[PDB]
């Protein structure tokens, strides 16, 4: 009774933080970055705001929804890059990944699919993962070792004026959607809003015990988005 966020709605809800907080880029979520490719995506995007910080064409391609010019203001403004990930278990590679995902997407159904979230907070040069189960893809040690490689890659594609580094953070200590199989979509955009009002938020380690309670916080959280969207355009950019 709190039920889940696709694909459509993140992306809905992505485009309404923007408007709050411009520094977000509004990443598409169709289709959606993967274990396997979101260090490419990232990468790409952060050559594309280096490109237009030059005054140069960028390469990476165009969003389906944004126009050539906007999406070139939203890569000069951005300080936030939030990148939402379909992970299943079963799918071996990125073509798998998409073929399985297409699959369940073609017959409606949910399965072991899941989101999770890498913000990359290109102003404090910060990782910041978010896995609402904890460790559905990997313990959280290891992905923080995997992520600090990654944040070594980013130092060379996006240094700092002072060589200051990317650092690393794993979010959820605990598994945090407790007896839910639908939440993760929500639980997502819950924990993004709470780093976008507060980027050192602790707002994890103060939730309620009582796994109902949490999640009728949760409920809440989604009735506000899903007000605060109803008016605003379908498959649609904001300008920046
Ligand atoms: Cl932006």
């Amino acid at each position: 009774l709190v039920p889940a966020w696709d694909s459509d709605i993140i992306f809905k809800c992505l485009c309404y933080f923007h408007t709050l907080y411009p520094g977000l880029i509004p990443l598409e979520t169709f289709p959606p970055a993967t274990i396997f490719n979101f260090k490419q995506k990232i990468i790409s995007i952060l050559e594309d705001k280096k490109a237009v910080l030059r005054g140069e064409p960028i390469k990476g391609p165009l969003p389906i929804c944004c126009s050539k010019e906007n999406y070139r203001r939203h890569l000069q403004r951005t300080t936030l890059l939030p990148v939402f990930m379909w992970y299943h278990p079963t799918p071996k590679t990125l073509s798998d990944t998409m073929q399985t995902m297409k699959q369940l997407a073609i017959k409606g159904s949910v399965g072991a699919s899941h989101w999770l979230l890498v913000i990359v907070d290109i102003q404090a040069r910060r990782l910041v993962y978010f896995d609402s189960l904890y460790n559905y893809v990997m313990p959280p040690e290891n992905m923080k070792k995997e992520l600090q490689s990654f944040a070594q890659q980013l130092d060379q594609v996006y240094p700092a004026y002072d060589s200051k580094k990317f650092s690393v953070k794993i979010a959820a200590k605990e598994v945090i959607q407790r007896g839910s199989g639908s939440s993760c979509g929500a639980w997502c955009c819950q924990f993004l809003h709470w780093y976008l009002k507060d980027p050192l938020t602790d707002a994890l380690n103060d939730l309620p015990v009582d796994s109902v309670e949490r999640h009728e916080n949760l409920a809440s959280f989604v009735q506000a988005c899903e007000a605060a969207v109803q008016d605003l355009p379908e498959l649609s950019w904001p300008e920046a």
